[PDB]
């Protein structure tokens, strides 16, 4: 038990000197006990320490909240995953994108959506026009290409289905249901002093810029204690209201496989125990940047683990949990470090406990 601080100090702390990272928060949850380790500074210029109030940008870990919101809407009957976006976004009815179902948008298999929108797309009108003018390339449902606009559109449709803007879906419904007290799409005036600076590869202070459908794709900010509560909810959904319990369980169901990686809703899913290289290969150039033909799930793993990475220009995130061991880990940094280093450090810590 005294083990956990020592393991995090051994495996995470050296990454600060190695990549010149100003600040880091590492959390472990084991048998419903939380451990919070804080290193360095939230702000270099203000000499302000990382602490339990420090707000970090989650980047792509935001996609897990979008997935949870989708699972909540589905199990309340507001949407079906067999529906197409035109059923909710009326101006997309009978357009080519209206042949793609909500699951295919959520799990990046439209067959023609890249990582980013084109830089030129900024306004609400430019976003609509982009989806109106969309045409298929690969057969729909057959090719995974990891995509912000794909899950972004899924998020916008989930919001329309609940008759609230996406920011209010998370801040008024999903975050309260999960018992999160300091998680935001928009950080309010009263919390700006707790919002860390991110640092770019020149160690210049930076925060995420507004972008098209940013909120559902990479737009959430949170604290270490909130993210440990979120991992707690994913490990122990029974303790939570029926609505959010079903939502969470919906995010754990694998939909297809790309070799050893199973794509669930937001979460990446693996057979446990997974080899280090299985976890590293999940975020290789091949999987993250290029199209990959999917297979149906053949081996449905009895014992599963889940992870997700997140990056903004100034922040790095990693979350992993293993239901069978009742254990999980959160890493938040205010400078990006390679995905490899995040996954490897978490692997050694979680394999040395129990
Ligand atoms: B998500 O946050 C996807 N992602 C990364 C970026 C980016 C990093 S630096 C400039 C832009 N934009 N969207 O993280 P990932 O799944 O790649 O870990």
């Amino acid at each position: 038990d005294q083990e956990i601080k020592k393991l995090v100090d051994q495996n995470f702390k050296p990454l600060l000197e190695k990549y010149d990272v100003p600040g880091m928060a590492v959390g472990v949850i084991q048998n419903n006990k939380k451990y919070e380790m804080y290193y360095g500074l939230q702000s270099v210029q203000d000499k302000k320490a990382v602490n339990s109030n420090t707000i970090f940008e989650l980047g792509s870990v935001s996609k897990l909240f979008t997935a949870t919101a989708g699972g909540y809407a589905k199990n309340k009957g507001k949407i079906s995953f067999d529906d197409t976006p035109g059923k909710y976004w009326k101006e997309l009815k009978n357009t080519p994108i209206d042949q793609v179902n909500l699951l295919q948008l959520a799990t990046y298999t439209s067959g023609n959506l890249a990582l980013q929108f084109p830089d030129e797309v900024q306004t609400d009108q430019q976003v609509l026009t982009f989806f109106k003018d969309w045409k298929p390339k690969n057969p729909i449902g057959e090719y995974r290409q990891y995509s912000n606009p794909s899950i972004g559109l899924f998020g916008k449709v989930v919001a329309l289905s609940m008759n609230k803007p996406f920011d209010q879906v998370l801040e008024k419904t999903i975050f309260p249901a999960l018992g999160l007290k300091h998680s935001y799409v928009n950080v309010p005036k009263t919390q700006m002093q707790n919002y860390a600076f991110g640092y770019n590869q020149e160690n210049q202070p930076i925060r995420v810029n507004p972008g098209p459908l940013d909120a559902p794709a990479y737009g959430v900010k949170s604290t270490l204690p909130d993210m440990l509560s979120f991992i707690h909810a994913n490990l122990n959904p029974q303790k939570y209201p029926t609505d959010i319990q079903r939502a969470i369980n919906e995010t754990h169901q694998g939909r297809y496989q790309v070799n050893t990686m199973y794509q669930a809703l937001g979460w990446e899913e693996f057979s446990y125990p997974a080899t280090l290289q299985t976890l590293l290969d999940s975020n290789s150039e091949q999987i993250v940047m290029k199209p990959n033909k999917v297979t149906a799930i053949s081996k449905e793993p009895s014992v599963k683990m889940y992870h997700k990475t997140g990056s903004t220009s100034g922040f790095g995130t990693y979350v992993v949990f293993i239901p069978k061991e009742n254990i999980g880990l959160v890493m938040l940094t205010n400078k990006r470090i390679p995905n490899e280093e995040r996954i490897k450090a978490a692997y050694v810590v979680l394999n040395a406990i129990k």
